[PDB]
């Protein structure tokens, strides 16, 4: 029976696309809120990926945690968060890569997660992450104007959903994403 | 009469400088929707230049084609779109400089323009393009922050427009812009 | 008293840390309204920082003045401000570091500001300005991906006030930014 073969051969395929250069880096933020409510921004572009957004009051519901989570071709050790104490004294950004825990499917890395909850005293988050794909290349500049063009191409996606169990019927599963859920259930499509 | 004369020679030294690397490179993308109504960004930057941008239902009104349009100082080999099935099957973006037909006012080329139009079963659309210079020395990188400089002081324009008829009449003619119509009538100035 | 011989001791290593490549670069834009209400955009990241917006009639209330201030830590030749006549004729940005006056407390360079004022016709203005760290190896390009994470990493805060009197009280003051007001009274706080 081929059609077992080559299906095998496909999904090698695949992985090797998405860890070449050509393969995009993804990243997803994930505020959760006081009502139970959760708003979610993805971005996806090819390189080096990135987000940046205030988090504020909203329908007044407060933002309480926080999840970043990174697609497979991330170096985690290049990943970077900034978090906005006077002027005079702050540090651009800090490496997170050690705080971030893998998501797996079936014994395979889908995704690498990082969580945390937001003092109570706050009512808004200044937040911004960034992540270079894991390519030996990449820290080799291909040519620059190349990496100047993604992120032009990035595309960014911003949704917010009534319950964590609605994000995770309505787009984590339907979408093939990778999560870990409030019951530490994880989710995602082993390649 | 020197009147003529000198007229002629300035319109040389203006195409020599948008040909030069200190020249614009300028951007709209033309979102035309159901009730007729029609959407334009426009950027306009130095080096390269793109637009990222999600068009969504509007007062419902829904997109149905859209137009890009570069100004004739891209190089329109370097033209990159990105369009927005599963993550761990997408590519970054498609070069679609062939898709682009030339726009033309007294025999000189005014523009560039790729017209699409959108599935029937869309209710929004998510898209990026962007283009380079045509100068030879874009893929020399003049210093690389003197093209970080200008990803900041890149402006961006955004107008809705009740009908074709008033885009054309209050936002294409009076800015000597680049376009085509419904009817494939061309708009613009030359040089 | 050892208390004051630290107190000195740190205060050097927070100047030579801030004018390190590790320092950041504060930009903020104040756009002065006709009814007597500020608003400002502030951004701040490492490398290199800008800001690109449009000042747009509010709640109408027109703006009539921008000041633009960026940190001591900023190479004032390389401010750059572009400002949207016909773009077959238009230059990308003009150099108007020039134009910045030294805002200055206890004889140090706190920041540097540039004023100006719209002419009375305008309902809105566009607006972007640019500015490099002073370090002598920004020009000598720490690795290229550093800098496209930088631009990732860069938080933006937007705040509209009152009255100059609010914006002094409750945000120039409280976080110890460099300021000039109406009065032309300096703000700020010498390292």
């Amino acid at each position: 029976d081929f059609r077992g073969y080559i299906l095998s051969v496909q999904a090698e395929e695949q992985k090797n696309y998405n860890n070449s250069l050509n393969g995009e880096v993804s990243v997803w933020v994930y505020a959760y809120y006081s009502d139970g409510s959760v708003l979610v921004i993805n971005k996806n572009s090819q390189y080096k990926v990135g987000i940046s957004e205030t988090f504020k009051a909203l329908k007044n519901a407060k933002p309480r945690a926080i999840q970043i989570i990174f697609s497979p071709s991330v170096n985690v050790r290049t990943i970077k968060m900034a978090k906005g104490e006077y002027l005079q004294r702050s540090h651009p950004w800090e490496a997170t890569g050690i705080k971030y825990r893998k998501i797996k499917r079936d014994g395979e890395i889908v995704g690498y997660s990082h969580y945390f909850e937001l003092p109570h005293e706050y009512n808004s988050i200044s937040l911004a992450v960034s992540g270079v794909h894991k390519n030996p290349s990449s820290y080799n500049v291909h040519n620059v104007m190349d990496v100047f063009q993604s992120c032009d191409l990035a595309l960014r996606f911003c949704n917010r959903y009534w319950a964590e169990l609605e994000l995770v019927n309505h787009y984590i599963s339907p979408n093939a994403y990778p999560y870990l859920d409030i019951n530490n259930h994880s989710y995602g499509v082993a390649l």
